[PDB]
Order: structure tokens, then sequence, then C-alpha cells
């Protein structure tokens, strides 16, 4: 049968890139005050610009809003590369290209930040779609997702699809390009190809998955599996890169420079700060491996595959003399803090979070980047044992 797209009001409602964020347009307050905002899959406040900024064209208004509710407490949040400080309250919320409701929803108005804004990325705040336990300051303080589900009949279950241009994208671009799609309630079958398969959530924390193998071209990286999850795996928007621990990313670029060794790259290359270009539209996708991520499936002892490309993992940058070379970073880094499926992995996949049934499905997208020889992928089953040992305790 043909696919239908039953979402059409929700299709085509994000903005943005992998290296600046994919946003939605919400908004807060009455009369509504018109917001755009990041999906970050990571977190799980709703935490929005309310005092100016050099990188803020516009910021919430408490103070303008007939609807505004003061919760008299503050929230601090430091995290590695930065911090965003601010103070609670309520307001009255809606997604104008999302379901057609408002509900009465957590904001946290961002009053002090540090390397949090990001100049010329087109947003002003952050909608955390994970859970309760995260937020910030305690998991107290309802996530938006859960008030939206516990106000109106919208079910349980949203999708993203990130759509990477392949290019680089201006301030310009960027804000006349369709980013993607965020479908509230649902799943819209015109947004991918192939069947989606399902991952368990392995806790309801973090949108936490159990990686079971990974390979470079068809190769086995060969560690045990408890690396891949060491400390854990999770699906983030919220990051740009795929992020591995760091015994994994040590073993994974060793087998990427192997693959791609018929053309040698400076270190800062693979550390990821540094550009590489080519001339323009030769750039070498063949040397360059497919890498497979298998996760754990609904079934018992059953996994599946997703691939990724390299028009993947080589995120397009522009030059520093914004020739018309065709440039790009590597989009594989390090981490300490577990496996992150970042942006740039997410781009190659429509994403069913399906919060209902504790499952996160992939499926190839619509609109990922490809070549004439290969695609992204989402392939299965595989008989894979002892799954549950992948998980980091
Ligand atoms: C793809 C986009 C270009 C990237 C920029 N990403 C961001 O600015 C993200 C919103 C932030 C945070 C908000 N963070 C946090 N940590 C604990 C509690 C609440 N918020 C951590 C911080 C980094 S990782 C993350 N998923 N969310």
């Amino acid at each position: 049968p043909g696919r239908r797209g039953s979402f059409v009001e929700m299709v085509d409602n994000l903005r943005g890139k992998s290296g600046q964020g994919y946003y939605v347009e919400m908004t807060v307050g009455s009369p509504p005050q018109t917001l755009n905002i990041l999906v970050d899959t990571g977190s799980s406040n709703f935490a929005v610009g309310a005092a100016p900024h050099p990188f803020l064209h516009r910021y919430y208004q408490r103070q303008l809003s007939s609807t505004y509710r003061d919760l008299r407490k503050g929230v601090y949040v430091p995290y590695t590369q930065g911090k965003w400080e601010g103070e609670l309250g309520t307001d009255l919320v809606s997604i104008p290209h999302g379901p057609n409701v408002t509900v009465r929803a957590n904001i946290a108005a961002i009053t002090e930040s540090d390397k949090f804004f990001i100049n010329g990325s087109n947003w002003e705040g952050i909608l955390g779609l994970a859970y309760a336990e995260i937020a910030r300051p305690d998991d107290s303080l309802e996530p938006f997702f859960d008030s939206l589900v516990k106000q109106t009949h919208v079910p349980n279950l949203f999708s993203l699809q990130l759509c990477g241009a392949g290019f680089p994208l201006n301030q310009s671009e960027v804000l006349a390009s369709v980013g993607g799609s965020m479908i509230i309630g649902g799943i819209d079958h015109s947004l991918y190809t192939g069947s989606l398969w399902y991952t368990p959530i392995r806790r309801e924390w973090y949108y936490e998955v159990i990686i079971v193998r990974v390979e470079i071209n068809g190769q086995d990286l060969k560690m045990d599996c408890k690396e891949y999850n060491y400390d854990k795996s999770i699906v983030d928007s919220g990051t740009t890169n795929l992020r591995l621990p760091k015994k994994v990313f040590e073993a994974a670029v060793k087998s990427i420079k192997a693959a791609s060794s018929t053309e040698k790259f400076p270190d800062g290359f693979w550390l990821g700060e540094q550009l590489v270009c080519w001339q323009a539209g030769t750039t070498p996708w063949n040397i360059f491996p497919v890498i497979s991520l298998y996760l754990m499936g609904e079934v018992t002892n059953q996994s599946f595959r997703i691939t990724i490309l390299p028009q993947q993992y080589l995120r397009p940058v522009e030059d520093v003399a914004t020739s018309q070379d065709d440039c790009y970073k590597f989009a594989i880094s390090q981490s300490s803090t577990g496996t992150v499926m970042g942006a740039v992995i997410m781009e190659g996949f429509y994403v069913v979070f399906d919060r209902a049934r504790k499952r996160i499905g992939f499926a190839v997208s619509a609109c990922h980047v490809h070549d004439e020889f290969r695609t992204a992928a989402v392939e299965g089953p595989f008989v894979t044992l002892d799954m549950e040992d992948c998980g980091y305790n």
C-alpha cells in the first residue's frame, strides 16, 4: 500500500541544522508571545530566554502575560560546556504548527547563561522532551510533554524527522529552509521509507537504549558490548555529534581511518576541530565507511541495525573564504557520559519516541542525504544473545 501522510498540519514544522539545533515555533503567555524553541530530547525542562542577551532578538516578557504565574523558585543548570539559570513559573503554551491545543506548562525564565544561546541559531529557548527524572531542579517539575498528555487527548508519542541539507546554510538560507518535522501525537508515514524497527526504552529518564554490536563497513568493532553503553546510551536531538565512550571512540576512529586510508587527514580533523575541503562536487564519499549500530529488539534474542553513511557523520560547514569547495567536519567525538546519538545520526532516520509503549522506532528518513551507490538503512532481524548484559549497571 502507498504511504499516506496523515499529519499535514505538523509536517515541515522544524527549521535549523545539526550544528546549531532544530527548532519549532511556540507561543507562551496571553496575549501569545512567539518564540523559536530548540527540540531537545536530552533534557526535560521548558526553558526560555526571559531577559536581554546579545544573541537573542526576542525573549519572554512575563510582565506582559496576564496568565503568568510565579512559582517563586529559581533553577540553576550548570553543565560541561555551559550554564543556564532562571526563575520558575507557569503559563499557557501553544505550538502553532502542532496539535490545536493550549496547555498550562512549567516555564523556566532564563535570566543568566553561559555559552547557551548560539549566535545566529534563531532559537530563544529549549523544549526538553525527556522524562521527569532528569527535570531541574528536581522531578517534581512536570515536563512539557507530560503536561500536554495529561491536559489533552494528544497520544503519548512524538516523532522527529531532522533533515540535514548535505551542504552549508547561512542564516538567510537556514531561515527560508524546511529543517524537518516534529509530529506530536503520531507517526506520519510520508516521512520514512521501509519498515519501522523498535528498540526498548531501557529506563524512562533520558531516552536510554542498548547498543549490542557496532560495525564499520561490516567489520565488527569486537568490543565487549558493555563498552558501547558505558555508562548509558541515549538519543539526544540537543547534541550535534555521534558521541562515543572514550574506548569505543578510539576503536571506531582507528577503524574509520583504516577504511579511509587512501586519503590522509590531519589529527585536527579526527578530533572534530578542523574542516576538510574538496573541490566542488568531488567529496570522495566512497572512501569513507558506513557505520552500523545494532540495537536491542523488542523480541527476545532479536536485534536490528541502523546504518549511516559519511553523508551523515561528515557535517557540512562553510570555508573561511566561503569558496566553492565542499567542506566538512568529522561529527563523531569522544564522550565521558556514554553514547549520544545526536542530530547527525538522527538526520539519517525518522525516529519515533513511543512513550506509551516504552520504545523508540527507527526507519530510513525520506530526507536523508545519500549518493547513487549507498543509502542509510534499518534492517533486521538478527539473532543476538545476552543483550541485557550489554546494559551498564
Ligand atoms: C544540536 C544543537 C547545537 C546543539 C546545542 N545544544 C544545546 O544548546 C542543548 C540545549 C542544551 C542542553 C541543555 N542541558 C541540560 N542539561 C541538564 C538539564 C537541562 N538542560 C545540557 C545541554 C547540552 S546537551 C542537551 N541535550 N541539552
